[PDB]
DNA sequence: GTAGACCTGGACG
DNA sequence: CGTCCAGGTCTAC
């Protein structure tokens, strides 16, 4: 009972709550979704994942999202450390506002979003959201998922271990730039985004002024920091949407994958009327990027998160 | 602006 | 056992 993940049942005391209704978030339909690749439901309904330098497990009833943290003397979590939580979900955005929205101006999203509720966005680390991605491109979920997961075991600090479970914080970029780290990548099964990984880290530390070059990406406009993105290796347009969207605080940056591919020429008969290719080009991908937009608005992107989940669902 | 190939490994035939 | 295929990016014409 002191030991292993903790459930809400089994700690009572230990965890704290946070006012949510399932109407503006579902966490089985945002932590497995492919946002990020690091929650895993160690016990059923309680997912367990690191959130500000530290280990949590989140579980919910219909009114409420329910916190505890690991981090010396097992306690409650506190207002302060709830607020990292709260941040992390983008809570201050009402879900329900921007389905409406979206819902009004397109019949399709309506359908699809009153059996998909609470698919929101999450607010994410740009180094971890970057390397994440970048392992992302032509690969499926269920390895990107492992391939995160061997790359933080090996390069990242060491946290806290629950049952057989060893967690680790993501890597740095010191970490990643380091001697010889493509090769070990490598035997973790990346592929060829073992290089990707080395020369993207190296890359920024060494050419475009260190973490301070990424981070000011927030401020900078949607525009600059996806074409800034676009420098680094293994980082095309997709790629860079994500990060701008899931990390930088672009809501409306759009990802164009082959599942949003197939999404708009089978809900919305959408075909590229401006870019001469006929099928997934540079610019058809871009053109259906800006389709997407001016469908849905300024928050586009997480409108594109509801139905990219709700179409792994599938 | 466009075909090909490219690490890995779980589903098709 | 042996081809697509997955939250694509890259590089040769
Ligand atoms: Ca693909
Ligand atoms: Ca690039």
């Amino acid at each position: 009972s002191e030991f292993g993940h903790r459930t809400l049942a089994s700690t009572p005391a230990l965890w704290a709550s946070i006012p949510c209704p399932r109407s503006e978030l579902r966490l089985d339909l945002v932590l497995p979704s492919a946002q990020s690749f690091r929650w895993r439901e160690q016990s059923p309904a309680h997912w367990s994942g690191v959130l500000a330098d530290q280990v949590w497990t989140l579980t919910q009833t219909e009114e409420q999202l329910h916190c505890t943290v690991y981090r010396s003397q097992a306690s409650r979590p506190t207002p302060d450390e709830l607020e990292a939580v709260r941040k992390y979900f983008q809570l201050d955005v009402t879900l329900a506002q921007l389905y409406h929205h979206w819902g009004s101006v397109d019949s399709h999203f309506q359908e699809v979003a009153q059996k998909f509720q609470g698919v929101r966005l999450l607010r994410q680390d740009p180094i971890e959201c970057l390397f994440s991605f970048i392992c992302s491109s032509n690969n499926n979920i269920a390895r990107i998922t492992g391939m995160v997961e061997r790359l933080c075991q090996a390069f990242g600090p060491r946290l806290i271990q629950l049952d057989d479970v060893t967690y680790h914080g993501f890597p740095s970029l010191q970490a990643l730039a380091g001697p010889e780290v493509e090769a070990h990548l490598r035997k973790l099964g990346l592929g060829y985004r073992a290089r990707y990984v080395s020369a993207s880290a190296r890359a920024i530390l060494e050419e475009q002024g260190g973490l301070a070059w990424l981070q000011q990406l927030r401020e900078s406009s949607y525009e600059e920091a996806h074409k800034a993105l676009c420098i680094l290796p293994g980082v095309g347009t997709q790629v860079a949407d994500c990060i701008c969207l899931m990390a930088l605080d672009k809501p409306q940056a759009v990802p164009v994958d082959v599942h949003m591919w197939h999404i708009a020429q089978r809900d919305y008969s959408w075909h590229p009327t401006t870019s001469q290719a006929k099928g997934p080009s540079p610019q058809t991908n871009k053109e259906l990027g800006n389709f997407f937009r001016s469908l849905w608005g300024p928050y586009a992107g997480w409108a594109q998160a509801v139905l990219f989940s709700a179409d792994l669902r599938q």
